[PDB]
C-alpha cells in the first residue's frame, strides 16, 4: 500500500560518479544535486559513490580505469560521468592516455546503443552559426553504434614491414548481431518521436556497410509505422549543413557517430548543452555531458552543469524509467533559461551572466518551487 | 602555325546523368581557351560507371583504362545512378571510379572550396561566417579503407554474417600525401592542418607521427593537428580559420563533402587526382544529377572549373587555364545563374546557355 519495494513506498537506487579530470567534478557536483531534489520530489533515493577514472584514475593508480571502478559501475542501476583528459597526460604512452578509460568503460559496460539528441533551443538560436530560419527548430536524435566497429576491430597496431618501414591498421568490423541491436534501438527511438529513420554508411565502398544496409533494411518490415530511409556518410555530412531540420532520428556506425553527432552537436550553436545517454541490454547505462574536460576553466567556477544536469535526466528517463523526474529537471532548466539565466559559454547580450554554481542554484530553485 | 602548335590528348569520360552535358561544355571551353594560347586537343570519349555497364557490363573496361594511361590527362564527368545501385557490389558504377583512380595511382585529392561573393547568400550559414571561406583539402586518395585487405562479407562457423574492411597506410603512402599538403599550403596562406583520430587508432597514430616528422623539411609552413571529430565541428563553427587541410581517403571524403555544402553551391567545384607520373583525372564533386539528365539545367561551371585545373595541375597550361577562370567569373558577374545558384535579380538559365555565355567570354578577349 505504501507501494514496490522495501523501502516505505520509495524507490532507492545506487549511482556510480565518474566525475573526471578538469571541470567533470565541478559539473558532475551540481548534478548529483539536481538529482537528488528532483528524485526526492518522486519518492526516488540514491546512494552515491564516487570512483576515478581518466587522469584522475591515472594520478591515483595508474591506470585510466581501475578494476575497482568498473566493479563499482557494474555493480550499479547508472554511471554519471563527468569529462575526461588533460595536458598533463598528453605526453603518455596510449594505453596510459585518459580517453583509453574512456573507451574501456564503454566496452566493460557493453553500452552499445549512444544516443545523442541535437536540439536547438529557442532561447540560445541565435549562437548557431546557421542562419535563424536553418536553424531554429532542429531536433534531431543520433543514435550511435558505441561498442564496435573499427574502434573495437581486431587486427589493429603499428608494424615494420621486412622493407623497415612501419605500417599501421585498424578492422572496420561488423557481426550481425551488432548491426541489429543497435538498428532495433533506432527504430523504437524514430517510432517514439516523428516516425523517421535514416540509416548512415558507405555502403557504395565498404563492405562492412553493405552489411549494415542489409540488416537495417531487413528489420524495417518489424516497424511499419517507421519510415525507413539510407544516406551516404558524405552526404549526410552535407545534409546536416543544408537542411538539419530534415531529420528525426539517425543510426549509423562508430566512427560515422562520431564524426556525424558532432557536426551535429555544433550546428546547434551551444555545445555546453548537451547530453549524451549509453544504454545496455539490461545493466547500467552510461550518461555524460558531450563536450570534453575544458581543463583551461577548470576549478575557476565557469563551466556550464546544464548538459550534466540534462545528462542526469536522461539517467531517469532512460537508465531508471523515472520519467517524472527527468521532466522535473528539463522542466527547471527551461526556467533557468526563460530568466535570462547564461553561463559564459552560451552567454548573449542583456542577459544574466553566471557561474556555475551559480546556474546549479537557479535549476535546484525552480525544482524546488 | 601547325608544326609549332602544341598539342595534347585528352581522354573524356562523360559517365552517367548530367555528366555528358557538363563534359560537352567543358570541352568546348577547353578547347576555345587552348586555341587562344596555340593549344589544340585531341579527345576521345570512353565509357564508364553506369554507361560502362549498359554497354560492356563492368564498371570500367580494360579500354578505357587503357586509353586513360595513354593521355596527358582525363577529365570525367559524373558516376552513379538508381538504374545500378541493386547491383552485386563488383559491378556497381561507383567500382569503376575507385577502379580508376586506383590505376592512374592519382593519390592526390585537391578540393578548393571557396565561397565566392557573388554566391555568399546561398550558404546557410550567416554571412558574416560564410564570407571569405577560402580553404583547400587535400585528401588521400588510393589508399585506407577504401583499398584496404582484408575485406567481405563472410559466414561464420554459426551461420553469422560478418562485414568487415581494413583502415591500413603504410608510411610512404602517408609521406606522399602529406608533401603534397605542404607543398600546397606553402603555394597558399602557409597553414596546414592534418586531420585524423590518433586518439583512437593505430592507423591515426602512424598518420600523425609521419606528419609531425615532415614539418622540419617544410619550416615555412605551419602545422597543426585536429581530430575529425572536431575538424567537423570547426568547419560548422570558423571555417575561415582553415587554409589547407591533409587528411585520409574517408575523412577526406567526408569533411571536403561537408566543406562544400558550407560555401553552399556545390554546382560551383572542382577537383583536380594527381599522380607521380602519369595523367591527372580531374572531375566536379557534384554528384551525376539524373533527375535532371537531358533536361538542359545542369550547372557547367564546376566542370568548366574542373578544365581550368585541368590545364593547370595536369598540363602546365597556366594561362589558358586563367582565361576560363576569369570567364566563368565574367558569366557570374553578368549575373548569369543556373537554377542551382538562382536568386531574385538575376538572369536563370539553362546549362547549354551558361557555358555559351562563359564561351563568348574566353572569346571576346
Ligand atoms: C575522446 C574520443 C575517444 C571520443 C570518441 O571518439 O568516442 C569522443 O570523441 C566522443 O565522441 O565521445
Ligand atoms: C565512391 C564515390 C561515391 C566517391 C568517394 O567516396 O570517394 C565520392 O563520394 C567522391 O567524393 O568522389
Ligand atoms: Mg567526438
Ligand atoms: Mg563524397
Amino acid at each position: 500500500q505504501m507501494g514496490r519495494g522495501s523501502e516505505f513506498g520509495k524507490k532507492r537506487y545506487t549511482i556510480t560518479l565518474l566525475p573526471g579530470d578538469g571541470i567533470g567534478p565541478e559539473v558532475v557536483s551540481i548534478a548529483k544535486n539536481v538529482l537528488q531534489q528532483a528524485g526526492s520530489l518522486e519518492g526516488v533515493e540514491f546512494n552515491f559513490r564516487e570512483m576515478p577514472i581518466g587522469g584522475a584514475a591515472l594520478d591515483l593508480v595508474g591506470v585510466p580505469l581501475p578494476e575497482e571502478t568498473i566493479s563499482a559501475a557494474k555493480e550499479s542501476d547508472a554511471v554519471l560521468l563527468g569529462a575526461i583528459g588533460g595536458y598533463k597526460w598528453d605526453n603518455n604512452e596510449k594505453h596510459l592516455r585518459p580517453e583509453k578509460g574512456l573507451l574501456q568503460i564503454r566496452a566493460a559496460l557493453k553500452v552499445f546503443a549512444n544516443l545523442r539528441p541535437a536540439t536547438v533551443l529557442p532561447q540560445l538560436v541565435d549562437a548557431s552559426t546557421l542562419k535563424r530560419e536553418v536553424a531554429e527548430g532542429v531536433d534531431l536524435m543520433v543514435v550511435r553504434e558505441l561498442t564496435g566497429g573499427i574502434y573495437f576491430g581486431e587486427p589493429r597496431g603499428i608494424k615494420t614491414n621486412e622493407n623497415g618501414e612501419e605500417v599501421g591498421f585498424n578492422t572496420e568490423v561488423y557481426a550481425a548481431h551488432e548491426i541489429d541491436r543497435i538498428a532495433r534501438v533506432a527504430f523504437e527511438t524514430a517510432r517514439k518521436r516523428r516516425g523517421k529513420l535514416c540509416s548512415v554508411d558507405k555502403a557504395n565502398v565498404l563492405e562492412a556497410s553493405i552489411l549494415w544496409r542489409k540488416r537495417v533494411t531487413a528489420l524495417a518490415s518489424e516497424y511499419p509505422d517507421v519510415e525507413l530511409s539510407h544516406m551516404y556518410v558524405d552526404n549526410a555530412a552535407m545534409q546536416l549543413v543544408r537542411d538539419p531540420k530534415q531529420f528525426d532520428t539517425i543510426v549509423t556506425n562508430n566512427i560515422f557517430g562520431d564524426i556525424l553527432s558532432d557536426e551535429a552537436s555544433m550546428i546547434t550553436g551551444s555545445i555546453g548543452m548537451l547530453p549524451s545517454a549509453s544504454l545496455s541490454d539490461s545493466g547500467p547505462g552510461l550518461f555524460e555531458p558531450i563536450h570534453g574536460s575544458a581543463p583551461d576553466i577548470a576549478g575557476q567556477d565557469k563551466a556550464n552543469p546544464l548538459a550534466t544536469i540534462l545528462s542526469a535526466a536522461m539517467l531517469l528517463k532512460y537508465g531508471l524509467g523515472e520519467e517524472k523526474a527527468a521532466k522535473r529537471i528539463e522542466d527547471a532548466v527551461l526556467v533557468a533559461l526563460n530568466n535570462g539565466f547564461r553561463t559564459g559559454d552560451i552567454y548573449s547580450a542583456g542577459t544574466k551572466l553566471v557561474g556555475c554554481k551559480e546556474m546549479g542554484e537557479e535549476v535546484l530553485k525552480s525544482v524546488d518551487s
